[PDB]
């Protein structure tokens, strides 16, 4: 249907690459002698000329950019991020794909108001994967993410570097953060505030930039795909501008939780809100050609209900040079890793129905705000459980995200006979798309930390009002590991704290080297992640 947003100079701006986020300093952990990387991120408003000939867009973003700066953290190193709210609305940051403790996981009610900050303590022990950090505050997640609070967080492993995949952030390892938004006639953003069904958007962005291009060499590149849209699911494929309907083959090497066992040969990649898929595409056969990254119409080939606009078929253009400056020395191994699948269970699965109770998106008839009823499962730490995630509807789709765990996709049924499990769903994931009349069974090890965590639809509109619930990963009184201060997300010890803007800008008071050091060392003494020492 007709584009609403003003006309855009398609494919004339280079793909922006988000700068790497650098820690301010390191703090010696008095428990294990090791350095903790400490960072400071300031949430704050800014403007961006999106359309060159019109007014500007009002955004609010981590370090006043969008997308957020990219974190690059090696397994083994613990990090503390101080997220400082200097905006006009509260925040709650969730590091998606990290088994953070409940109070550092971005619980929706665990907000930081403007004029406050919170110290997030992260383990970085899991399999190398593409995480992302984004807002998760109650009722306002959609608008906070839409206005720029999402960013990449790369967890790296020397062991994976030996696979010799295309490499170098910004070089031959390119982030591909997808979003879909709408613009007023003067090039400002059309707000999500008030939308209750779904906010599709008619302008496709990669890394913050509408319909860009990138000059690439005829060799192999690693693409880290993130669907950071509020509501738009994609069906991604590559095509020569000479043969715009003819899909070029590629390899999917990683899902949400890391590498697959083996590259999945693919020419169409379904990707819904909050899914990460890492792709290697070889441009060597297309020297001198232009390859368009494109999006499937017909509501993602009838899997979805998403509205399609004039140019939502288009994502970006790669302009391929005649030669490489240097030889492509990278490979894509047949065998990537041994995926740590959970031990199968024959325990009878729990059922969760993603539907509508009146005007409200619900889980098993319950809305997240209904505190009395929103705790839908107690699961003893260490248990494997199967959860049957059921979309009965033909008029909505739901990418379901379960915090804490990595899970395996066991099965998919479709009431429209559309599909079952995809080859790129062969690995470990933390989000799964319930397409039209789809029911999916997933299997997860509820481990290794006790605490109350969220699960929900990752359609941010549906998520806000109000398709979100909670599980408690429980332990018995004899357990230890300081679990008493770490199962309640609202725990006082970990709550946001006020700051004066002058302290922060001068790096004094609470922000002195000495005070940061006192704070981190104290946090580290509680030993948040001891139970995952092997
Ligand atoms: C998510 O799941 C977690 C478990 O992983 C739940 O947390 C547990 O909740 C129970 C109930 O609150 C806790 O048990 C209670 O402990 C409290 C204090 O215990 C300590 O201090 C007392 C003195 O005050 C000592 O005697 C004791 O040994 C401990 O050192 C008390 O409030 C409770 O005592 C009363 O209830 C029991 C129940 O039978 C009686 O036996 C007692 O005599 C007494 O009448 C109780 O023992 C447990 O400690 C919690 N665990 C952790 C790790 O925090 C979460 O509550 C759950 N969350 C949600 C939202 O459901
Ligand atoms: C659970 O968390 C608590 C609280 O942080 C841990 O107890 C604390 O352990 C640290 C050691 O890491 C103690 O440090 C102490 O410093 C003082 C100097 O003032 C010194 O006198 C002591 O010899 C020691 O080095 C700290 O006192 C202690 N805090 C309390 C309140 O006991 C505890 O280890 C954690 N338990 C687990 C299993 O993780
Ligand atoms: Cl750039
Ligand atoms: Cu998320
Ligand atoms: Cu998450
Ligand atoms: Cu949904
Ligand atoms: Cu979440
Ligand atoms: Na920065
Ligand atoms: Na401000
Ligand atoms: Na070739
Ligand atoms: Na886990
Ligand atoms: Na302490």
């Amino acid at each position: 249907v007709a584009q609403i947003s003003p006309q855009y100079p398609m494919f004339t701006v280079p793909l922006p690459i988000p700068p790497v986020k650098q820690p301010r300093l390191t703090v010696t952990n008095p428990v294990n002698g090791q350095e903790i990387w400490y960072y400071e991120v300031e949430i704050k408003p800014f403007t961006h000329q999106v359309y060159p000939d019109l007014g500007s867009a009002d955004l609010v973003g981590y370090d006043g950019m969008s997308p957020g700066p990219t974190f690059q953290v090696p397994r083994g190193v613990e990090t503390v991020v101080r997220f400082i709210n200097n905006a006009e609305a509260p925040n709650s940051v969730h590091l998606h794909g990290s088994f953070s403790r409940a109070a550092f996981d971005g619980w929706a009610e665990d907000i930081t108001e403007p004029g406050s900050f919170k110290d997030y303590y992260y383990p970085n022990r899991q399999s190398a994967r593409t995480l992302w950090y984004h807002d998760h505050a109650m009722h306002i997640t959609a608008e906070n993410a839409y206005r720029g609070q999402a960013g990449l967080y790369m967890l790296t492993d020397p062991a994976e570097d030996a696979l010799n995949l295309p490499s170098g952030y910004g070089e031959f390892d390119i982030p591909m953060i997808l979003t879909s938004k709408q613009y007023t006639a003067n090039g400002n953003l059309v707000t999500t505030n008030g939308e209750l069904n779904s906010f599709w958007g008619d302008v496709i962005h990669v890394n913050g930039q509408p319909w860009p291009f990138k000059n690439v060499e005829p060799r192999k590149y690693r693409f880290r795909f993130l669907d950071a849209a509020v509501s738009r699911s994609f069906g991604l494929y590559f095509a020569d501008t000479d043969a715009i309907d003819t899909r070029l083959p590629f390899k999917v090497i990683a899902s949400d939780s890391g590498l697959l066992e083996h590259p999945a040969d693919t020419s169409l990649l379904y990707i819904s809100m909050a899914e990460r898929y890492e792709v290697v595409f070889d441009f060597s056969d297309y020297a001198g050609k232009t390859i368009e990254l494109r999006n499937l119409g017909g509501s993602i080939g009838g899997i979805g209900t998403d509205t399609d606009y004039d140019n939502t078929d288009k994502v970006m253009r790669f302009v391929v040079a005649d030669d490489t400056t240097q030889p492509d020395t990278s490979v894509v191994p047949a065998n990537l890793r041994d995926v740590p699948f959970p031990s199968p269970t024959t325990n009878t699965p729990r059922q969760f129905r993603f539907g509508r109770t009146g005007p409200t998106w619900t889980i098993n008839g319950v809305a997240f705000a209904d505190v009395q009823n929103r705790l839908l499962a107690n699961v003893p730490v260490g248990t494997v459980e199967r959860w049957e995630l059921i979309n009965a509807g033909n008029g909505w789709t739901h990418p379901i995200h379960i915090h804490l765990v990595d899970f395996k996709v066991i099965s998919r049924t479709s009431g429209n006979n559309a599909r079952t499990v995809m080859p790129y769903e062969s690995g470990l994931k933390d989000v799964v798309w319930l397409g039209r009349r789809e029911t999916v069974v997933v299997e997860a090890h509820y481990a290794p930390f006790p605490g109350v965590y969220m699960f929900h639809c990752h359609n941010l509109i549906h998520e806000d009002h109000d398709m979100m619930a909670a599980f408690n990963a429980t332990v018995l009184p004899d357990y230890g590991y300081n679990a008493t201060v770490f199962v309640d997300p609202m725990e006082e010890l970990w709550q946001a704290r006020p700051y004066e803007l002058g302290e922060f800008q001068a790096q004094s008071g609470q922000f002195s080297v000495q005070a940061v050091t006192e704070r981190i060392q104290t946090m580290a003494e509680y030993r948040p992640y001891a139970a995952a020492d092997e």
